[PDB]
């Protein structure tokens, strides 16, 4: 019964069309913006991480942005084991030191500088204030959630030396190749909470493996490679945010979010390398192999960071049993009606 | 006798396993060699290219680009050639100091480029007498050094038509190189023009023969080994075996590793699937390489594989006699199950 899902994907082609002029919008403001940011001398080697994400598929006019700014010869502490929290200390003037609070990278003091600058010159369209990872933007009735971002071209933490397990999919040159990128760390409080503390990011990385997907370097390319593992992840993304919507008015499904699909997603890439495994003609079946596997994550409360594998995003220390089992609960009524949530 | 050619690999392996003591020593003078230059204000961001590559049958003889970023370049082409270029957008410029009228001289540039290396080599060598210098390292390695200006600038306008990868490598890769800079080594066009420069795409030619199958997992597990690598090694192997044996009547000195590696290039364009390159049919795809080779020398056609209009194998450039008799020898060889491989 594909056809429903090939009606959604009909749809969310359609919405992304009818928002492309207001990408040009978010482009204008945010170009503005960086041109201010890079005045500042903490801020001058600030830069865009295209240049805007759709964290909710469903909300084409909410865009998410990244700014990055390098930070050389970073030293990182980890956080109470935590594999994905981290301070950030420095080895050797250093631009940053008015952010310093004793040896560590202040996140709040460079979260408040950065929401002041980007108040000054929002002199242009309000601004609204974050419940760290900094503010919204709206713009013209469009909204823009940017998000500060610290680079480091060093090696990858230790943490992640057994992720990215795509050596049988993408090959081992290019999980090489990607490892050499460099990584992020976004302000993110570590659960009282222990603020100062910066979170892994890999985003970058995320958005080249959506893109470049295939075993086979032409993947979707022609007619005889046309591939459905980004339209599975767009059926994914689309089903929980519907749910997310549905039941809003629960607290039920508030800590699940597209960045669980998409790290569910790229396990079922893991465990199915080969581009015959998702042949577009296939795509009913693709997509229910997806569900099934991020149901079985649900149900034995384990699903691994893509990048860091012993941080388990479905800890019973993030997202308690009954949350888990109220999504099982939904998501299995919907593929036994044949999704009426996407009706 | 397709065993013969894995035999010939068999000792080539070996004697490329037998070098790595000796690329270890041309690494060390490159590193002195990188220092001084980047003393010179007009070498100031010089820095390696590639860091060593190999003439398949001599692995001491050794290869290194320095390159060079030229920021804001602007390129003239020379008398329609597509490959030449004059260099000249800002106003004395790290190398105000070469230029002649508004042109970079590459002989004035090369000429500072190898009083430096010679005097440095001079503080530890022998340099032996445009693309640059060639070291003797102990008396035992050579170390051919080439000077290259680098562009991060769109590449030029006749090689809009090359790397025609798409259907091998993807139309994602072709756009993903060509973001990558290009290069310019001088050299000398046609009398001769001595201030032109050649584009260069060493580093693009290594990426994709590195990393060359359509499959991301070529080569990388038991089921998807190619024998694309080794039949370029082979067609090598066999034009340095010939030129060596007939290197008194010269007819083979026009002839380089390069026209034979754009020919392989063009087979695996011909050729995209890695099905085509099974190394169970290494044979077969020697024997197809080879007969392609061939069929560029009879037709006088060999484009080069970034700039399409730039016939290699044209007369200007090499004359039929050379292309008939080459083409006489590997029929032989190919005739007699290959003895210049013994
Ligand atoms: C690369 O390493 C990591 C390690 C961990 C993460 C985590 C935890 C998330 C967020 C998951 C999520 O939906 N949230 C709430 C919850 O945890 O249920 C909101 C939030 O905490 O922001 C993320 O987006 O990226 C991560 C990346
Ligand atoms: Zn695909
Ligand atoms: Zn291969």
């Amino acid at each position: 019964g594909a056809s429903k899902l090939r009606a959604v994907l009909e749809k969310l082609k359609l919405s992304r069309d009818d928002i492309s002029t207001a990408a040009g919008m978010v482009k204008g403001v945010v170009d503005h913006l960086l041109l201010r940011l890079k005045c500042d001398s903490a801020f001058r080697g600030v830069g865009l991480l295209s240049y805007y994400e759709h964290v909710k598929i469903s909300a084409p006019n909410e865009f998410d942005v990244m700014f990055k700014l390098e930070v050389p010869r970073i030293q990182l502490e980890e956080y109470s084991n935590t594999r994905a929290y981290y301070f950030v200390k420095f080895k050797r003037e250093n631009p940053l030191s008015q952010f310093l609070e004793g040896e560590i990278l202040s996140a709040s003091k460079m979260l408040s500088k950065f929401r002041k600058i980007i108040k000054e010159e929002i002199d242009i369209v309000i601004m609204k204030r974050k419940r760290g990872s900094a503010v919204t933007l709206l713009i013209s009735e469009i909204s823009v959630d940017i998000t500060l971002a610290l680079e480091s071209k060093s090696s990858w933490p230790a943490s992640t030396q057994e992720g990215l397990r795509i050596q049988n999919w993408l090959s081992a040159k290019v999980r090489k190749q990607l490892r050499l990128k460099p990584f992020y760390l976004v302000p993110k409080h570590a659960k009282g909470f222990q603020e100062e503390t910066w979170r892994l990011s890999f985003s970058h990385i995320e958005k080249e493996i959506l893109n470049n997907h295939g075993k086979s370097k032409t993947c979707c390319e022609n007619k005889e490679e046309k591939c459905c593992r980004k339209d599975c992840l767009k059926l994914m993304k689309y089903l929980l945010e519907q749910l997310k919507e549905r039941f809003k008015d629960k607290k039920h499904l508030d800590k699940f979010s597209s960045y669980h699909v998409k790290t569910a997603f790229f396990h079922v890439c893991t465990q199915n390398p080969q581009d015959s495994q998702w042949d577009r003609k296939d795509l009913g079946l693709c997509f229910d192999n997806c569900v099934t596997y991020f149901l079985q994550c649900l149900r034995t409360e384990k699903l691994e960071n893509y990048f860091i594998p012993e941080f388990n995003l479905f800890s019973s220390n993030l997202i308690d049993k009954r949350s888990k089992e109220f999504l099982t609960k939904q998501i299995e009524y919907e593929r036994n009606n044949e999704f009426p949530v996407f009706d």
